[PDB]
């Protein structure tokens, strides 16, 4: 049956770190349950172009308002009735991504599982920053590898690449070896990261600008290794785009960043269609974010390691009731309807720095 | 949550048209309901490759065992079990489109509604056999401009399909007309194909052979109406290379011939992703088919009328209980969880010429 | 010399038009001299992705915190301290330009004039809304014509926008003409817009996705009529992209849209060094963004009329003192250092319906 | 306010080196103040197509007639009053670039400033003829890092080319080191430059013909080491072109041969929208034009080193009263109004072979 969206609740939690995040969610209410999601805009745009102060007041004076009291036959209804606005993916994931969870509520199923994911555990890798020098750079990776991670993604930066990568593939011969270039490089470094070719990367992220696709394309014509996409895969139609362009060969792909599961679905069909791997990247989420990627990533083309390790690795306690943690590389997919996981509401009053409801 | 298959029934049964029609089905049986597909092969090889002596050896000895007795979570599950086996398509189909209408009616679900189609009516035209000449041309025609239908498509050849576009087109100045080209040329009638284009046709479809994108995006070049792809899209891969190549602009989406339900998304999602539209093609399907048709066209990239026009049109008695008819060229969604349609048994039981039971 | 920037103040107005339109304004004071802007982003997200609410969040948490109290060489200077935040171009360039008319102050010389502009007047057409039919376009045209405007252009959506222009085209055969088919197209709408080419059409605005410069240049290939991008060239790089791809061959130029004044003479001079023109773009601008666009436009590739009809087209009463009217579509220079306008302060006072004050 | 252009002097000079130069200035005098530029052109035309007398005729007998007794907005002003004339961009470079520092000074404002430069220090490198042997050239480069140059740059010729640039980046593994090929290739020597790619030097300049763009284009297809382009980019289209051909990934940018600061300007921001860097290439400067060239240099996309090395280097005495010594690679801008230098007025009659004055 179809289900009305009765009420919704902002949360903003300041959750402390193993200093602080602040954690958007935000709650929808209806047929006697309800859907959470979490916004993965930042205070400023740093990461890409929404804030909090823009979503939330899109939210409030806008997209809220718009399905508050409605009727929907799926999240895909809910979706088209926002629909006129430009942009805004991160801020409309909230409320797309919420009805997701809200809908398979509604129905008892898990959320990978309407979806079409039928995956019970998803692979995870890790992310290490910049060390101060090789033997540091390769004792962490040693110990990664030791955990059982199956992906090392190493950040990177001019005046510190190739050295790092070298050391590694020298003490580790076979792992699947990433690193993230973090936009930080021109074609002008054509060259230098030409100097990766031989170390056999999987990929390098995103090297060139955030939001381009063309210099891209450029670049993986002068070098062999596989470039992948970050920033500028914001819908199915980038992806086409990218793909079709040979801007990359994979894509890291953030389900908010897109727009929600709908449109996430659709990008990783889309890089199907071409044969092209996808992977689910992360963005510091709360268990309400990692537990929506988790369900995200059971799908077959999820075929790299996605950033969802363990939740204990990010916070001394999380939002959320079920622990998320990985065990040798393996993340579960947490049982129950839609994410399978569930608020923990006296912790989370404990953290809260606002909160609001809104009702037709 | 979860649906085991416990026995599958296949059932031929003919009916005689308004020559003849052999409607092979499949009904799956789990969790105190059941699911129907329809087969679209042909008994002889005509349309494209598949036969049904063929397809039901390759369900009763393959497919069926690989899934009887067996448990899943959703009907990729159902589609992954089939195994590695090569084309198919329509085989395979039965089965997948089979275990959709079984799990959406677990769910009590419309089956158009987890496939995220929101649409509550789809627009329709016709598709008219070859015509005697240009004037008996422009009254068939005629008969069902007067019903409202939302495209008139005329199948042609030469040198018998420039004249009928021009005799329609200037006796009804204003339609949606479109042809279907019938592979009956090659780049040789590339000069009599382009004599159609002041005549704006939405496009031509499948002009050039019925396995080819290379030469139809030499075809596309060559002259400004659009070319639509039916038998030469057969999954979500081939419709991502037609596009790329400029093989078409919009493609015939046929829900058997790619496979089934989850594939077609694939396939709609592809086309949507390079701005192409699809819409919905026909197969002279029984009430099982035609079904199955009207809820894979409530999705939103279904933007050009299909060939789903009224059952009456073809059947004095069609298989099910419910009608199917279009007014004004609009076919309303017909009710109910899964298909929302329903076998008549006693009707079909008289028109039977095989039926089998499979069990674990 | 250098300025210190000392204050600055937000100040939001709301004008009625002649439906009504927020003006936010920013005003920075320095070395007894202010500049002034106007933000062109929008309560809700329609034209583009900026919101009122994030662009002042972003202002009074992070841009003014940045530049009050410093002290610059020029304009550049002041954008170079922003930092490297991604997007929020409109919200840059109320910094932006407002440093370029305090800056020009100080030096007691036009705007214009500092950005390489030596016209004195520049040629405006008008941009006309949505015409409820053929006989009434033609007159509400008429009226402008009537006027001198040197160009006339028309929204368009399908299917209102081929009659029109053969309307209007017969009905005035040799006026300037152009479409703005405000994003309402696909790649399937391609044959529908190929219509308007026999109607000498200076181009199409925007007719695909507002963030696409691919498909245009698909379509661009299709029709001979020239295609104008607005919404999909924010910087200087995204022009060279557009116009190497072939996405147009004319840029609509937004001062605000690119992130301010040196961006867009960078954009001005990408296109003319592709040998393409651009025309100023109009966001229903107070006096303050009418004057910034009018010292933009002298620049010598602005070679087509612009989107900056009269003041009194658009308020019964301006913000500034000076009337800016065009007759027979010249719009002179306004003088006086910087923009050559003044708040009307009293006036602005009425209508203002927030303010705040920022120091170091 | 707007500056009239009273009085020219031509003024050539014979100025010792460190044989003579000929050292051609213009001196425009307005508003109680003066503008000096150098001419870059030779008695015979060597370097590029201009020659002193033909650039003097010009001025003399066409550009200042143009422009003596008129009044001017701003340089684009006076650079549009010549205009219809064809090539001799140097001759106009005279002019247009007196005008710019005439301009400043009647504002009181640094001219890299008014071009919206805000560095206050220019990187500079070092130029090295061809050696007699490796262990020379070597020797010299050692030298020339221990000074602190942040370039270097080793001629190369047919025979020598290879060897030295080992020899090099053998001994200095680090170096950002270049060539200058000095147009003495042709494509049979494709084999030969690409021997040079394993040593990363950040460019090889202008190999091939000095007025050529396609054929460099073809050289950058068959090696990986980034062209430079140095005679054949003489305007912002000639550089839109060049990086859209892919003839090169860096501009050696020398003001005068593109036509003075305005099309300088307009030549580094079409470059840096291809993400491309340029240099200040330098010609023998006396103070007048090194001043010129390093208040340009304060652009942000000159990204590497400048030929605007210690005056001392090239002089026994400068033409100017300001010592322009760059120290550890750093050049400091020359503080004060336009280019901040200024002509000694008694050395500079000792060394005038010829002078002129001009009026209305």
């Amino acid at each position: 049956r179809m289900f009305k969206i009765e009420a919704a609740e902002i949360v903003v939690a300041r959750l402390p770190l193993k200093t602080h995040k602040v954690v958007p969610l935000l709650i929808l209410h209806g047929e006697g349950v309800q859907g959470v999601a979490e916004g993965t805009m930042e205070a400023r745009p740093m990461y890409r172009e929404e804030t909090i102060a823009g979503a939330l007041d899109l939210l409030r004076g806008t997209f809220l308002p718009a399905i508050l009291g409605q009727t929907f036959a799926n999240p895909e209804a809910v979706s088209d009735a926002l629909g006129s606005y430009r942009g805004n993916r991160m801020a409309r994931a909230m409320v797309e991504m919420a009805a997701w969870d809200l809908w398979a509520r509604t129905l008892g199923v898990p959320l990978g599982t309407l979806l079409g994911g039928h995956k019970e555990q998803v692979e995870v890798g890790v992310s290490l920053g910049i060390q101060a020098d090789c033997q540091a750079t390769v004792d962490l990776v040693r110990r990664h590898v030791e955990q059982g991670y199956r992906r090392i993604k190493l950040k990177i930066k001019p005046g510190w690449d190739v050295q790092p990568v070298r050391c590694t593939r020298e003490a580790f011969p076979d792992i699947r070896l990433t690193v993230d270039a973090n936009s930080a490089y021109t074609l002008a470094d054509a060259g230098r990261l030409r100097q990766l070719d031989e170390y056999d990367l999987t990929y390098i992220e995103q090297p060139l600008a955030w939001d381009d696709l063309v210099d891209h394309a450029e670049l993986a014509r002068r070098i062999r290794t596989p470039l992948c996409l970050d920033e500028s895969v914001a819908s199915a139609s980038d992806a086409r785009k990218a793909l079709a362009l040979g801007a990359g060969g994979v894509i890291n792909l953030k389900v908010a960043r897109v727009g929600g599961h709908a449109e996430s679905r659709r990008v990783h069909d889309v890089a199907q269609s071409f044969g092209a791997p996808v992977w689910c990247g992360g963005m510091l989420e709360s268990g309400i974010g990692r537990a929506h990627n988790i369900h995200l990533s059971t799908l077959s083309n999820f075929r790299l390691p996605g950033d969802t390790s363990s939740a204990s690795r990010y916070w001394e306690r999380d939002l959320i009731q079920e622990p998320l943690e990985a065990v040798d590389g393996l993340m579960p997919v947490p049982q129950g309807p839609g994410t399978g996981v569930t608020l923990d509401r006296e912790f989370l009053a404990t953290v809260t720095e606002a909160q609001e409801e809104h009702r037709a």
